[PDB]
């Protein structure tokens, strides 16, 4: 019954935003989620979670020893996750990366989407669901797509991360040229 | 540009119905996507289309000479599906199965669902994207419910499932259990 949500090893702000913006939403709808991570956060995310008063997600090495079943933000591929996801159930993939070197036993639920940034996904997911984005979960969502974008400088930054950017910066308060700025500066 | 829609080989009434489904709502999206098939056509599924007055889609032996992209509906494993899978790019999978056998250069809209059949999950995107569902589709969307669910005898077969038949009935003008039966009678 409960589970760990989280991203890839070298954990990127998506990787880390992700998975507490995940855990937010399952355990706002009545579930049992913990966001944790696989490695250092960088200064970039930490400018994040300073900026928004949010906790680090607690540091895991294995999810065998702790849980039945987890869910994949932000990548897909066993090479980047946890080094036992092979003992676990991987439950649900919310994703935006191509698929390689991943397979499940059972169905699941996946969720890849060919945008730039995963939290744009789960910005979908809000909605679907119905649940209020609150303005410290918003700015993680925000900080994601920044750091995923490169202040939507790259060409994987599509019109839906250009979107999902300008409403959550107005649900998180801040101007998202100015906080971008130095959140990417942090790192 | 064209694109092409299918299921698996050795067609059943999912992999065709969901096909000619997901195709109406590319075109109605303003795409262009035709549904195919990569099989015979069984006499279960060809009650279905006699029924709603469709036409089975045209068989295809490979996609690489029509097309650059295909949308895979209700599998992914490479051994279901074209035999040219790996010349063409997978834009997208709609599907409810495990993921295996399967890997991409790019990233892509996958979709998978634990539910019992594929066009519950079409059902939703229909729903997401506010286009009506025409009465004979949802005659082919209930079809496939029907047959992937044993007529909701199959253990894999979920209230998500349910819902969606009834619905889907509804909108089709028959009785999902009279006319279920007779479809699966002609199997
Ligand atoms: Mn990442
Ligand atoms: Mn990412
Ligand atoms: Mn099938
Ligand atoms: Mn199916």
């Amino acid at each position: 019954e409960k589970i760990l949500i989280f991203g890839h090893q070298n954990p990127d702000t998506d990787t880390i935003c992700s998975a507490i913006a995940y855990a937010d939403l399952k355990n706002k709808l009545g579930f049992n989620a913990e966001p944790v991570r696989l490695g250092q956060v960088n200064g970039e995310t930490q400018y994040a979670l300073d900026y928004f008063k949010q906790e680090s997600p607690r540091l895991v090495e294995t999810a065998a020893n702790e849980v039945n079943g987890v869910i994949l933000v932000d990548h897909n591929e066993r090479q980047q996750s946890i080094k036992d996801i092979e003992e676990v159930q991987v439950l649900e993939v919310i994703d935006h990366h191509r698929i390689a070197n991943f397979e499940t036993a059972e169905p699941l639920y996946y969720r890849a989407e060919p945008v730039g940034c995963t939290a744009t996904i789960l910005n979908k997911m809000y909605k679907e669901n119905n649940v209020k984005i609150e303005k410290e979960i918003a700015g993680l969502m925000l900080s994601a797509i920044i750091s995923d974008s490169l202040l939507f400088k790259s060409p994987t930054c599509t019109d839906q991360d250009v979107a999902a950017a300008k409403e959550l910066a107005e649900i998180a308060g801040v101007d998202a040229e100015e906080y971008g700025l130095n959140m990417l500066k942090a790192g």
